[PDB]
Protein backbone atom coordinates (compact mmCIF):
# COMPACT_ATOMS: atom_id res chain seq x y z
CA UNK A 1 0.00 0.00 0.00
CA UNK A 2 1.15 3.29 1.07
CA UNK A 3 4.28 3.97 3.69
CA UNK A 4 3.48 2.26 7.22
CA UNK A 5 5.64 2.40 10.39
CA UNK A 6 5.86 -1.29 10.01
CA UNK A 7 7.19 -1.32 6.97
CA UNK A 8 9.16 2.26 6.89
CA UNK A 9 12.66 0.29 6.48
CA UNK A 10 11.61 -1.46 3.40
CA UNK A 11 9.41 0.90 1.48
CA UNK A 12 12.05 3.62 1.54
CA UNK A 13 14.50 0.87 0.64
CA UNK A 14 12.49 -0.18 -2.19
CA UNK A 15 12.37 3.00 -4.20
CA UNK A 16 16.17 2.03 -4.90
CA UNK A 17 16.44 1.50 -8.77
CA UNK A 18 20.25 -0.28 -8.70
CA UNK A 19 21.30 -3.36 -8.31
CA UNK A 20 21.05 -4.78 -4.43
CA UNK A 21 24.43 -5.64 -5.20
CA UNK A 22 25.93 -2.04 -5.65
CA UNK A 23 27.98 -0.97 -2.70
CA UNK A 24 25.75 2.21 -2.63
CA UNK A 25 22.71 0.00 -2.50
CA UNK A 26 24.39 -2.40 0.76
CA UNK A 27 25.19 1.07 2.76
CA UNK A 28 22.23 2.66 1.99
CA UNK A 29 20.22 -0.07 2.89
CA UNK A 30 21.80 0.23 6.32
CA UNK A 31 21.69 3.20 6.95
CA UNK A 32 18.02 3.63 6.31
CA UNK A 33 17.62 0.66 8.58
CA UNK A 34 19.57 1.57 11.16
CA UNK A 35 18.09 5.19 11.09
CA UNK A 36 14.38 4.16 11.03
CA UNK A 37 15.38 1.40 14.02
CA UNK A 38 17.37 4.39 16.21
CA UNK A 39 13.86 6.96 15.31
CA UNK A 40 11.46 4.34 16.61
CA UNK A 41 13.34 3.34 19.79
CA UNK A 42 13.53 6.36 21.43
CA UNK A 43 10.33 7.96 19.65
CA UNK A 44 11.73 11.05 18.54
CA UNK A 45 9.58 13.56 18.44
CA UNK A 46 8.86 16.67 15.94
CA UNK A 47 10.56 19.04 18.24
CA UNK A 48 13.30 16.79 18.71
CA UNK A 49 13.68 16.05 15.25
CA UNK A 50 13.54 19.98 14.35
CA UNK A 51 16.53 20.07 16.74
CA UNK A 52 18.53 17.85 15.10
CA UNK A 53 17.80 19.48 11.63
CA UNK A 54 19.30 22.43 13.25
CA UNK A 55 22.38 21.02 14.67
CA UNK A 56 23.04 19.40 11.31
CA UNK A 57 22.46 22.55 9.70
CA UNK A 58 24.82 24.81 12.00
CA UNK A 59 27.29 21.66 11.89
CA UNK A 60 27.75 22.09 8.45
CA UNK A 61 27.41 25.91 8.36
CA UNK A 62 30.43 26.02 10.76
CA UNK A 63 32.59 24.25 8.27
CA UNK A 64 35.35 26.36 6.03
CA UNK A 65 38.84 26.60 5.99
CA UNK A 66 39.79 26.08 9.35
CA UNK A 67 37.23 24.20 10.77
CA UNK A 68 35.49 20.83 10.50
CA UNK A 69 32.74 20.42 12.82
CA UNK A 70 31.48 17.53 10.94
CA UNK A 71 34.54 15.43 11.49
CA UNK A 72 34.73 16.85 15.00
CA UNK A 73 31.25 15.13 15.11
CA UNK A 74 32.47 11.71 13.92
CA UNK A 75 35.62 12.38 16.54
CA UNK A 76 33.64 12.77 19.38
CA UNK A 77 31.25 10.06 19.07
CA UNK A 78 33.56 7.34 18.50
CA UNK A 79 33.09 6.74 14.59
CA UNK A 80 35.71 8.00 13.36
CA UNK A 81 37.78 5.62 15.70
CA UNK A 82 35.74 2.72 15.03
CA UNK A 83 36.77 3.65 11.02
CA UNK A 84 40.04 3.77 11.63
CA UNK A 85 38.95 0.40 13.80
CA UNK A 86 37.97 -2.03 11.29
CA UNK A 87 40.11 -0.42 8.07
CA UNK A 88 43.31 -0.28 9.33
CA UNK A 89 44.31 -3.39 11.33
CA UNK A 90 47.46 -4.44 11.02
CA UNK A 91 49.83 -7.60 12.72
CA UNK A 92 51.30 -7.33 15.71
CA UNK A 93 54.47 -5.08 16.04
CA UNK A 94 53.61 -2.87 13.94
CA UNK A 95 52.56 0.78 14.94
CA UNK A 96 49.17 1.09 15.27
CA UNK A 97 47.31 3.57 13.71
CA UNK A 98 44.95 6.30 15.14
CA UNK A 99 42.04 8.96 15.07
CA UNK A 100 43.39 11.08 12.14
CA UNK A 101 41.65 14.55 13.33
CA UNK A 102 40.77 16.97 11.26
CA UNK A 103 44.33 19.14 11.39
CA UNK A 104 46.38 17.38 9.47
CA UNK A 105 47.57 19.92 6.44
CA UNK A 106 49.42 18.26 2.80
CA UNK A 107 52.35 19.79 1.90
CA UNK A 108 54.37 21.23 5.03
CA UNK A 109 58.02 22.24 4.33
CA UNK A 110 60.45 19.37 3.84
CA UNK A 111 63.21 20.62 6.97
CA UNK A 112 66.39 19.30 7.78
CA UNK A 113 67.08 16.98 10.51
CA UNK A 114 67.29 18.63 13.73
CA UNK A 115 65.21 21.99 12.13
CA UNK A 116 63.00 23.51 15.09
CA UNK A 117 59.58 23.16 13.95
CA UNK A 118 58.28 25.37 16.58
CA UNK A 119 58.05 29.27 14.81
CA UNK A 120 56.51 31.03 16.93
CA UNK A 121 58.64 29.73 20.22
CA UNK A 122 55.79 29.26 22.37
CA UNK A 123 56.10 26.06 24.61
CA UNK A 124 58.79 23.98 25.82
CA UNK A 125 61.50 23.21 23.87
CA UNK A 126 61.38 19.16 23.13
CA UNK A 127 63.85 17.15 21.12
CA UNK A 128 61.93 14.62 19.01
CA UNK A 129 63.82 11.41 17.54
CA UNK A 130 63.39 7.85 16.61
CA UNK A 131 63.93 5.49 13.71
CA UNK A 132 61.34 4.08 11.32
CA UNK A 133 61.70 0.38 10.30
CA UNK A 134 59.67 -2.33 8.87
CA UNK A 135 57.97 -4.98 10.12
CA UNK A 136 61.43 -7.56 9.94
CA UNK A 137 63.52 -5.02 12.23
CA UNK A 138 65.41 -3.53 9.07
CA UNK A 139 65.70 0.64 9.16
CA UNK A 140 63.66 2.25 5.75
CA UNK A 141 65.62 4.64 3.93
CA UNK A 142 63.84 7.65 2.34
CA UNK A 143 60.53 7.07 4.82
CA UNK A 144 58.41 10.50 5.17
CA UNK A 145 58.09 11.73 8.65
CA UNK A 146 55.22 14.34 8.34
CA UNK A 147 54.02 15.64 11.86
CA UNK A 148 52.41 18.38 13.62
CA UNK A 149 51.10 19.13 16.95
CA UNK A 150 49.61 22.39 18.88
CA UNK A 151 51.52 25.36 20.52
CA UNK A 152 51.30 26.15 23.87
CA UNK A 153 48.10 28.30 23.67
CA UNK A 154 46.12 24.39 22.87
CA UNK A 155 46.18 25.62 18.88
CA UNK A 156 46.96 24.23 15.93
CA UNK A 157 48.72 26.89 13.11
CA UNK A 158 45.23 26.35 10.95
CA UNK A 159 43.43 27.57 13.71
CA UNK A 160 44.84 31.18 14.29
CA UNK A 161 46.06 32.16 10.82
CA UNK A 162 46.45 35.49 11.39
CA UNK A 163 48.47 34.91 14.76
CA UNK A 164 50.35 31.30 14.61
CA UNK A 165 52.67 31.44 11.51
CA UNK A 166 52.03 29.36 9.22
CA UNK A 167 53.72 25.70 9.19
CA UNK A 168 54.23 26.17 12.78
CA UNK A 169 54.62 23.32 14.31
CA UNK A 170 54.71 21.16 10.82
CA UNK A 171 57.43 19.53 9.09
CA UNK A 172 58.05 16.48 6.78
CA UNK A 173 61.07 14.99 7.60
CA UNK A 174 62.76 12.36 5.38
CA UNK A 175 65.12 9.45 6.37
CA UNK A 176 68.56 8.68 5.57
CA UNK A 177 70.01 4.99 5.27
CA UNK A 178 69.49 4.41 9.48
CA UNK A 179 65.85 5.21 8.62
CA UNK A 180 66.61 7.76 11.84
CA UNK A 181 64.57 11.19 12.07
CA UNK A 182 65.52 13.61 14.62
CA UNK A 183 63.55 17.45 14.94
CA UNK A 184 63.70 19.71 17.80
CA UNK A 185 59.76 21.60 18.75
CA UNK A 186 57.74 22.01 21.86
CA UNK A 187 56.01 19.53 24.57
CA UNK A 188 52.64 19.05 22.94
CA UNK A 189 49.98 20.61 25.52
CA UNK A 190 46.69 19.28 26.34
CA UNK A 191 43.90 20.95 24.63
CA UNK A 192 39.96 21.69 24.33
CA UNK A 193 38.46 20.88 20.68
CA UNK A 194 36.95 23.45 19.24
CA UNK A 195 34.18 23.79 21.79
CA UNK A 196 31.94 26.83 20.48
CA UNK A 197 29.55 25.16 17.57
CA UNK A 198 27.36 22.27 17.65
CA UNK A 199 29.91 19.82 18.52
CA UNK A 200 30.99 21.90 22.33
CA UNK A 201 27.26 22.49 22.29
CA UNK A 202 26.74 18.71 22.47
CA UNK A 203 29.19 17.40 24.85
CA UNK A 204 28.40 20.03 27.51
CA UNK A 205 24.82 18.59 27.28
CA UNK A 206 26.47 15.25 27.73
CA UNK A 207 28.53 16.57 30.78
CA UNK A 208 31.28 15.55 28.48
CA UNK A 209 34.61 17.88 28.78
CA UNK A 210 36.13 18.67 25.01
CA UNK A 211 39.64 17.82 26.25
CA UNK A 212 42.75 15.50 24.32
CA UNK A 213 45.46 14.32 26.00
CA UNK A 214 49.13 16.07 24.90
CA UNK A 215 49.94 14.42 21.58
CA UNK A 216 52.03 14.58 18.60
CA UNK A 217 50.97 13.47 15.10
CA UNK A 218 52.89 11.24 13.22
CA UNK A 219 52.19 10.51 9.57
CA UNK A 220 54.72 7.80 8.19
CA UNK A 221 54.60 7.03 4.75
CA UNK A 222 57.28 4.74 2.50
CA UNK A 223 57.27 3.13 -0.62
CA UNK A 224 55.82 -0.08 -0.47
CA UNK A 225 54.21 0.15 3.25
CA UNK A 226 50.79 0.63 4.50
CA UNK A 227 50.12 4.35 5.39
CA UNK A 228 50.68 4.74 9.47
CA UNK A 229 48.88 7.81 10.67
CA UNK A 230 49.42 7.62 14.53
CA UNK A 231 50.34 10.43 17.12
CA UNK A 232 52.41 9.42 20.21
CA UNK A 233 50.80 10.69 23.60
CA UNK A 234 52.62 12.59 26.67
CA UNK A 235 53.12 10.03 29.40
CA UNK A 236 51.95 10.55 32.60
CA UNK A 237 48.55 13.50 30.99
CA UNK A 238 45.78 13.61 32.92
CA UNK A 239 43.42 12.78 30.12
CA UNK A 240 44.66 9.87 28.94
CA UNK A 241 41.70 7.83 30.10
CA UNK A 242 38.87 10.40 28.92
CA UNK A 243 40.39 11.49 25.42
CA UNK A 244 37.29 13.14 24.07
CA UNK A 245 37.79 11.55 20.68
CA UNK A 246 38.93 7.97 21.88
CA UNK A 247 42.50 8.00 20.48
CA UNK A 248 44.38 6.00 23.04
CA UNK A 249 46.33 2.99 22.84
CA UNK A 250 48.72 2.11 25.36
CA UNK A 251 51.69 1.27 22.74
CA UNK A 252 51.24 5.51 21.53
CA UNK A 253 52.22 6.56 24.55
CA UNK A 254 55.72 7.92 24.83
CA UNK A 255 58.53 9.40 27.38
CA UNK A 256 58.89 12.45 28.05
CA UNK A 257 62.42 13.09 29.62
CA UNK A 258 63.51 15.87 31.30
CA UNK A 259 66.82 17.48 30.08
CA UNK A 260 68.97 19.65 32.90
CA UNK A 261 71.84 17.54 31.42
CA UNK A 262 71.11 18.11 27.61
CA UNK A 263 70.41 22.17 27.87
CA UNK A 264 69.89 22.31 23.94
CA UNK A 265 66.00 21.55 24.84
CA UNK A 266 64.06 21.02 28.26
CA UNK A 267 62.87 17.95 26.90
CA UNK A 268 63.36 14.95 25.07
CA UNK A 269 60.51 12.05 23.40
CA UNK A 270 62.09 9.27 22.04
CA UNK A 271 59.69 6.73 19.47
CA UNK A 272 60.24 4.46 16.71
CA UNK A 273 57.90 3.80 13.37
CA UNK A 274 57.57 0.05 12.75
CA UNK A 275 55.76 0.08 9.38
CA UNK A 276 54.03 -3.05 7.19
CA UNK A 277 53.75 -4.05 3.87
CA UNK B 1 40.88 0.30 29.41
CA UNK B 2 40.95 1.98 26.03
CA UNK B 3 38.99 2.61 22.78
CA UNK B 4 38.23 -1.20 20.86
CA UNK B 5 36.07 -2.45 17.94
CA UNK B 6 33.69 -4.81 20.25
CA UNK B 7 33.27 -2.41 22.91
CA UNK B 8 32.97 1.06 21.08
CA UNK B 9 29.42 1.73 21.96
CA UNK B 10 29.93 0.99 25.67
CA UNK B 11 33.23 3.07 25.25
CA UNK B 12 31.43 6.54 23.81
CA UNK B 13 28.22 6.15 26.12
CA UNK B 14 30.07 5.40 28.99
CA UNK B 15 31.69 9.04 28.99
CA UNK B 16 28.11 10.46 29.44
CA UNK B 17 28.37 12.71 32.71
CA UNK B 18 24.53 13.17 32.99
CA UNK B 19 21.78 10.82 34.51
CA UNK B 20 21.07 7.71 32.42
CA UNK B 21 17.63 8.55 32.15
CA UNK B 22 17.81 12.06 30.81
CA UNK B 23 16.53 12.58 27.43
CA UNK B 24 19.76 13.76 26.19
CA UNK B 25 21.21 10.08 27.58
CA UNK B 26 18.81 8.26 26.26
CA UNK B 27 18.75 9.64 22.91
CA UNK B 28 22.49 9.90 22.38
CA UNK B 29 22.78 5.98 23.77
CA UNK B 30 20.44 5.04 21.41
CA UNK B 31 21.95 7.23 18.33
CA UNK B 32 25.35 6.13 19.26
CA UNK B 33 24.87 2.34 19.43
CA UNK B 34 22.82 2.23 16.00
CA UNK B 35 25.39 4.46 14.02
CA UNK B 36 28.03 2.38 15.09
CA UNK B 37 26.25 -0.87 14.37
CA UNK B 38 25.34 0.40 11.05
CA UNK B 39 29.52 1.13 10.61
CA UNK B 40 30.32 -2.32 11.21
CA UNK B 41 27.01 -3.74 9.33
CA UNK B 42 28.76 -2.53 5.88
CA UNK B 43 32.15 -2.58 7.07
CA UNK B 44 32.38 2.19 5.78
CA UNK B 45 35.81 2.25 4.54
CA UNK B 46 37.50 5.56 5.04
CA UNK B 47 36.69 6.81 1.78
CA UNK B 48 33.25 6.22 1.96
CA UNK B 49 33.47 8.06 5.56
CA UNK B 50 35.10 10.83 3.94
CA UNK B 51 32.63 11.06 1.17
CA UNK B 52 29.90 11.09 4.06
CA UNK B 53 32.04 14.05 5.70
CA UNK B 54 31.76 15.94 2.38
CA UNK B 55 28.39 14.85 1.90
CA UNK B 56 27.11 16.37 5.08
CA UNK B 57 29.08 19.41 5.24
CA UNK B 58 27.54 19.94 1.60
CA UNK B 59 24.23 19.31 2.68
CA UNK B 60 24.15 21.84 6.01
CA UNK B 61 26.12 24.37 3.47
CA UNK B 62 23.85 25.02 0.98
CA UNK B 63 20.62 25.44 3.50
CA UNK B 64 19.89 28.67 3.50
CA UNK B 65 16.77 31.30 3.62
CA UNK B 66 15.25 29.92 0.64
CA UNK B 67 16.32 25.84 1.01
CA UNK B 68 16.52 23.35 3.93
CA UNK B 69 18.20 20.65 2.51
CA UNK B 70 18.62 18.33 6.07
CA UNK B 71 14.46 18.83 5.84
CA UNK B 72 14.73 17.38 2.03
CA UNK B 73 17.35 14.77 2.94
CA UNK B 74 15.39 13.58 5.91
CA UNK B 75 12.19 13.78 3.94
CA UNK B 76 13.90 11.57 1.11
CA UNK B 77 14.92 8.64 3.43
CA UNK B 78 11.97 8.31 4.95
CA UNK B 79 12.75 9.84 7.85
CA UNK B 80 9.96 13.01 8.03
CA UNK B 81 7.35 10.22 7.50
CA UNK B 82 7.82 8.46 10.29
CA UNK B 83 8.26 11.09 12.58
CA UNK B 84 5.06 12.19 11.87
CA UNK B 85 3.97 8.86 12.06
CA UNK B 86 5.23 7.69 15.15
CA UNK B 87 3.76 10.78 17.03
CA UNK B 88 0.07 10.89 15.94
CA UNK B 89 -2.74 7.70 17.14
CA UNK B 90 -5.57 9.85 15.85
CA UNK B 91 -9.70 8.67 16.12
CA UNK B 92 -10.94 7.04 13.00
CA UNK B 93 -12.72 9.76 11.02
CA UNK B 94 -9.81 12.25 12.06
CA UNK B 95 -8.03 13.93 8.97
CA UNK B 96 -4.57 12.00 8.80
CA UNK B 97 -1.23 14.13 9.35
CA UNK B 98 1.74 13.77 6.51
CA UNK B 99 5.04 15.01 6.51
CA UNK B 100 5.30 18.70 6.60
CA UNK B 101 7.78 18.97 3.88
CA UNK B 102 10.24 22.42 4.07
CA UNK B 103 8.17 25.16 2.37
CA UNK B 104 5.97 26.69 4.91
CA UNK B 105 6.25 30.25 5.81
CA UNK B 106 4.43 31.53 8.75
CA UNK B 107 2.71 34.46 8.88
CA UNK B 108 0.98 34.02 5.59
CA UNK B 109 -1.14 36.86 4.67
CA UNK B 110 -5.00 36.29 6.22
CA UNK B 111 -7.30 36.52 3.18
CA UNK B 112 -11.17 36.91 2.61
CA UNK B 113 -12.96 33.47 1.97
CA UNK B 114 -12.92 33.13 -1.95
CA UNK B 115 -9.82 35.50 -2.36
CA UNK B 116 -7.18 34.27 -5.17
CA UNK B 117 -4.07 33.20 -3.53
CA UNK B 118 -2.60 32.37 -6.98
CA UNK B 119 -0.88 35.76 -7.75
CA UNK B 120 1.14 35.35 -10.72
CA UNK B 121 -1.85 33.84 -12.37
CA UNK B 122 0.59 30.84 -13.66
CA UNK B 123 -1.81 27.49 -13.76
CA UNK B 124 -5.29 26.19 -14.13
CA UNK B 125 -7.51 27.87 -11.78
CA UNK B 126 -9.23 25.99 -9.20
CA UNK B 127 -11.56 26.31 -6.47
CA UNK B 128 -11.21 24.84 -3.32
CA UNK B 129 -14.02 24.25 -0.63
CA UNK B 130 -14.71 22.51 2.14
CA UNK B 131 -15.78 22.61 6.22
CA UNK B 132 -13.79 22.12 9.56
CA UNK B 133 -15.61 19.97 11.59
CA UNK B 134 -14.84 17.91 15.06
CA UNK B 135 -14.93 14.11 15.58
CA UNK B 136 -18.73 14.56 16.53
CA UNK B 137 -19.88 16.56 13.41
CA UNK B 138 -19.84 20.07 14.91
CA UNK B 139 -18.57 22.68 12.02
CA UNK B 140 -15.91 24.70 14.41
CA UNK B 141 -15.81 28.11 14.22
CA UNK B 142 -12.47 30.42 14.02
CA UNK B 143 -10.24 27.44 12.38
CA UNK B 144 -7.50 28.70 11.28
CA UNK B 145 -6.68 26.98 6.76
CA UNK B 146 -3.04 27.37 6.18
CA UNK B 147 -2.77 26.65 2.93
CA UNK B 148 0.32 26.51 0.67
CA UNK B 149 1.29 25.02 -3.17
CA UNK B 150 3.88 25.57 -5.82
CA UNK B 151 2.99 27.26 -8.90
CA UNK B 152 2.77 26.03 -12.21
CA UNK B 153 6.81 26.39 -13.15
CA UNK B 154 7.06 23.85 -10.19
CA UNK B 155 8.17 26.31 -7.38
CA UNK B 156 7.14 27.81 -3.84
CA UNK B 157 7.21 31.70 -3.74
CA UNK B 158 10.21 31.14 -1.59
CA UNK B 159 12.46 29.36 -4.46
CA UNK B 160 12.12 31.83 -6.84
CA UNK B 161 12.10 35.20 -4.57
CA UNK B 162 13.13 37.74 -7.59
CA UNK B 163 10.35 35.52 -10.24
CA UNK B 164 7.28 34.89 -8.31
CA UNK B 165 5.29 37.58 -6.07
CA UNK B 166 5.18 37.08 -1.97
CA UNK B 167 3.42 34.95 -0.56
CA UNK B 168 2.10 33.40 -4.15
CA UNK B 169 0.18 30.49 -3.33
CA UNK B 170 0.03 30.69 0.21
CA UNK B 171 -2.71 32.63 2.73
CA UNK B 172 -4.62 31.99 6.05
CA UNK B 173 -8.43 31.50 6.26
CA UNK B 174 -10.63 32.12 9.56
CA UNK B 175 -13.82 29.62 9.64
CA UNK B 176 -17.16 31.29 10.20
CA UNK B 177 -19.60 29.72 12.41
CA UNK B 178 -20.54 27.35 9.48
CA UNK B 179 -16.78 25.77 10.07
CA UNK B 180 -16.17 26.74 5.92
CA UNK B 181 -13.80 27.58 4.15
CA UNK B 182 -13.17 29.10 0.33
CA UNK B 183 -10.68 30.30 -1.75
CA UNK B 184 -9.68 30.39 -5.39
CA UNK B 185 -5.87 29.06 -6.27
CA UNK B 186 -4.30 26.61 -8.68
CA UNK B 187 -4.66 23.21 -9.32
CA UNK B 188 -1.16 22.26 -8.39
CA UNK B 189 1.32 20.40 -10.63
CA UNK B 190 3.51 17.47 -9.59
CA UNK B 191 7.29 18.74 -8.89
CA UNK B 192 11.05 17.66 -8.54
CA UNK B 193 11.86 18.25 -4.92
CA UNK B 194 15.60 20.44 -5.61
CA UNK B 195 17.57 18.46 -7.30
CA UNK B 196 21.23 20.26 -7.70
CA UNK B 197 22.63 19.77 -3.79
CA UNK B 198 23.15 16.35 -2.08
CA UNK B 199 20.08 15.19 -1.69
CA UNK B 200 19.39 15.28 -5.79
CA UNK B 201 23.08 13.64 -6.35
CA UNK B 202 22.01 10.96 -3.93
CA UNK B 203 18.45 10.03 -5.53
CA UNK B 204 20.29 9.87 -8.60
CA UNK B 205 22.63 7.49 -7.60
CA UNK B 206 20.21 4.99 -5.70
CA UNK B 207 18.50 5.41 -9.43
CA UNK B 208 15.41 7.32 -8.10
CA UNK B 209 13.23 10.37 -9.08
CA UNK B 210 13.41 13.52 -7.00
CA UNK B 211 9.36 13.76 -7.64
CA UNK B 212 6.07 14.73 -5.70
CA UNK B 213 2.97 14.26 -6.70
CA UNK B 214 0.69 17.21 -6.62
CA UNK B 215 -0.62 18.23 -3.76
CA UNK B 216 -1.97 21.74 -1.81
CA UNK B 217 -0.90 21.70 1.72
CA UNK B 218 -3.02 22.38 4.54
CA UNK B 219 -1.85 23.60 8.21
CA UNK B 220 -5.67 23.35 9.85
CA UNK B 221 -5.47 24.63 13.56
CA UNK B 222 -8.18 25.35 16.44
CA UNK B 223 -8.52 26.27 19.99
CA UNK B 224 -8.70 22.97 21.79
CA UNK B 225 -7.57 20.95 18.68
CA UNK B 226 -4.81 18.67 17.88
CA UNK B 227 -2.76 21.32 15.08
CA UNK B 228 -3.71 19.07 11.24
CA UNK B 229 -0.55 19.71 9.29
CA UNK B 230 -1.69 17.52 6.23
CA UNK B 231 -1.61 18.24 2.53
CA UNK B 232 -4.20 16.71 -0.29
CA UNK B 233 -3.28 15.01 -3.07
CA UNK B 234 -4.16 15.26 -6.83
CA UNK B 235 -6.53 12.36 -7.60
CA UNK B 236 -4.88 10.26 -10.49
CA UNK B 237 -1.45 12.20 -10.39
CA UNK B 238 1.10 9.20 -11.72
CA UNK B 239 3.60 9.98 -9.25
CA UNK B 240 0.83 8.74 -5.72
CA UNK B 241 3.09 5.22 -5.77
CA UNK B 242 6.30 6.93 -6.13
CA UNK B 243 5.93 10.24 -3.50
CA UNK B 244 10.06 10.73 -3.06
CA UNK B 245 9.07 11.51 0.62
CA UNK B 246 6.57 9.02 0.86
CA UNK B 247 3.68 11.17 2.10
CA UNK B 248 0.64 9.69 0.08
CA UNK B 249 -2.26 8.50 2.63
CA UNK B 250 -5.58 7.25 0.52
CA UNK B 251 -7.35 9.42 2.29
CA UNK B 252 -6.17 12.46 1.76
CA UNK B 253 -6.46 12.06 -1.74
CA UNK B 254 -8.71 14.71 -3.12
CA UNK B 255 -11.30 14.93 -5.75
CA UNK B 256 -11.30 17.44 -9.07
CA UNK B 257 -13.99 18.48 -10.60
CA UNK B 258 -13.93 20.26 -14.34
CA UNK B 259 -15.68 23.55 -14.71
CA UNK B 260 -16.52 24.03 -18.44
CA UNK B 261 -20.11 25.44 -16.88
CA UNK B 262 -19.09 28.22 -14.85
CA UNK B 263 -15.65 29.09 -16.11
CA UNK B 264 -14.99 31.43 -13.54
CA UNK B 265 -12.29 28.79 -12.26
CA UNK B 266 -11.25 25.56 -14.51
CA UNK B 267 -11.51 23.24 -11.84
CA UNK B 268 -12.87 22.63 -7.91
CA UNK B 269 -11.80 20.58 -5.46
CA UNK B 270 -14.03 20.01 -2.34
CA UNK B 271 -12.66 18.69 1.27
CA UNK B 272 -12.99 18.50 4.12
CA UNK B 273 -11.23 18.57 7.84
CA UNK B 274 -11.70 17.09 11.04
CA UNK B 275 -10.02 18.16 13.83
CA UNK B 276 -9.49 16.38 16.96
CA UNK B 277 -8.73 16.25 20.72
C1 LIG C 1 18.49 13.18 7.64
C2 LIG C 1 17.87 13.01 8.99
C3 LIG C 1 17.97 14.25 9.83
C4 LIG C 1 17.11 14.21 11.07
C5 LIG C 1 17.27 12.94 11.88
C6 LIG C 1 16.81 13.02 13.30
C7 LIG C 1 17.90 12.75 14.32
C8 LIG C 1 17.41 12.82 15.75
C9 LIG C 1 18.48 12.70 16.77
C10 LIG C 1 18.72 13.95 17.56
C11 LIG C 1 17.73 14.23 18.65
C12 LIG C 1 18.40 14.71 19.92
C13 LIG C 1 17.61 15.73 20.69
C14 LIG C 1 17.00 15.23 21.96
C15 LIG C 1 16.33 16.33 22.72
C16 LIG C 1 16.11 16.06 24.15
C17 LIG C 1 17.33 16.05 24.99
C18 LIG C 1 18.54 16.78 24.41
C19 LIG C 1 18.41 18.26 24.37
C20 LIG C 1 17.23 18.82 25.07
O1 LIG C 1 17.07 18.82 26.27
O2 LIG C 1 16.69 19.62 24.13
C21 LIG C 1 16.70 21.09 24.26
C22 LIG C 1 18.03 21.56 24.80
O3 LIG C 1 19.11 20.98 24.03
C23 LIG C 1 20.24 21.67 23.93
O4 LIG C 1 20.34 22.81 24.29
C24 LIG C 1 21.40 20.87 23.37
C25 LIG C 1 21.01 19.77 22.45
C26 LIG C 1 21.73 19.85 21.11
C27 LIG C 1 20.94 19.29 19.96
C28 LIG C 1 20.55 17.84 20.13
C29 LIG C 1 21.56 16.86 19.59
C30 LIG C 1 21.76 16.96 18.13
C31 LIG C 1 21.83 15.64 17.43
C32 LIG C 1 23.19 15.19 17.05
C33 LIG C 1 23.39 15.08 15.59
C34 LIG C 1 23.20 13.69 15.02
C35 LIG C 1 24.48 12.93 14.79
C36 LIG C 1 24.96 12.93 13.36
C37 LIG C 1 25.28 11.58 12.76
C38 LIG C 1 15.51 21.67 25.00
O5 LIG C 1 14.91 20.76 25.98
P1 LIG C 1 15.18 20.98 27.56
O6 LIG C 1 14.44 19.88 28.26
O7 LIG C 1 16.66 21.15 27.76
O8 LIG C 1 14.51 22.39 27.94
C39 LIG C 1 14.20 22.69 29.33
C40 LIG C 1 14.99 23.88 29.82
N1 LIG C 1 14.10 24.99 30.18
C1 LIG D 1 28.80 11.96 13.00
C2 LIG D 1 29.10 12.01 11.55
C3 LIG D 1 29.35 10.67 10.95
C4 LIG D 1 30.32 10.73 9.83
C5 LIG D 1 29.97 9.85 8.67
C6 LIG D 1 30.20 8.39 8.89
C7 LIG D 1 29.02 7.51 8.60
C8 LIG D 1 29.13 6.72 7.31
C9 LIG D 1 28.21 7.16 6.19
C10 LIG D 1 28.62 6.60 4.84
C11 LIG D 1 27.72 6.93 3.68
C12 LIG D 1 28.30 6.56 2.33
C13 LIG D 1 27.34 5.88 1.36
C14 LIG D 1 27.55 6.19 -0.12
C15 LIG D 1 27.97 5.00 -1.00
C16 LIG D 1 29.34 5.15 -1.65
C17 LIG D 1 29.87 3.92 -2.38
C18 LIG D 1 29.31 3.70 -3.78
C19 LIG D 1 30.25 4.07 -4.90
C20 LIG D 1 30.40 5.57 -5.11
O1 LIG D 1 31.45 6.14 -5.13
O2 LIG D 1 29.23 6.23 -5.12
C21 LIG D 1 29.19 7.61 -4.66
C22 LIG D 1 27.96 7.79 -3.78
O3 LIG D 1 28.23 8.72 -2.70
C23 LIG D 1 27.36 9.72 -2.48
O4 LIG D 1 26.29 9.83 -3.02
C24 LIG D 1 27.92 10.71 -1.47
C25 LIG D 1 27.72 10.30 -0.04
C26 LIG D 1 26.30 10.50 0.42
C27 LIG D 1 25.92 9.69 1.61
C28 LIG D 1 25.66 10.45 2.88
C29 LIG D 1 24.27 10.30 3.46
C30 LIG D 1 24.23 10.46 4.97
C31 LIG D 1 22.84 10.52 5.62
C32 LIG D 1 22.78 11.45 6.84
C33 LIG D 1 21.63 11.20 7.82
C34 LIG D 1 21.79 11.87 9.20
C35 LIG D 1 21.90 10.91 10.41
C36 LIG D 1 21.75 11.45 11.86
C37 LIG D 1 21.67 10.41 13.00
C38 LIG D 1 29.21 8.50 -5.88
O5 LIG D 1 28.99 9.89 -5.48
P1 LIG D 1 27.62 10.64 -5.87
O6 LIG D 1 26.49 9.64 -5.78
O7 LIG D 1 27.49 11.95 -5.13
O8 LIG D 1 27.85 10.98 -7.42
C39 LIG D 1 26.83 10.66 -8.41
C40 LIG D 1 25.76 11.72 -8.45
N1 LIG D 1 24.43 11.13 -8.41
FE1 LIG E 1 45.68 16.68 17.45
FE1 LIG F 1 4.73 20.51 -1.08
Amino acid sequence: TYFTEDQSVDTVNGRMGIDAGDRAAVVMESLVRHLHSFVKDVGITQAEWGLAIDFLTRTGQICGPERQEFILLSDTLGVSMLVDAINHRRPTGATENTVFGPFHVEGAPIRQMGDDISLDGKGESCLFAGQVRDLDGHPIEGACVDVWSDNADGYYDVQQPDIQPQWNNRGRFLTGADGRYLFRGIKPTAYPIPDDGPVGQLLDRLGRHPYRPAHMHFLVTAEGCERLVTHTFVEGDSYLESDAVFGVKEALIATYDRNSDDPATAWSSQYDFVLTR
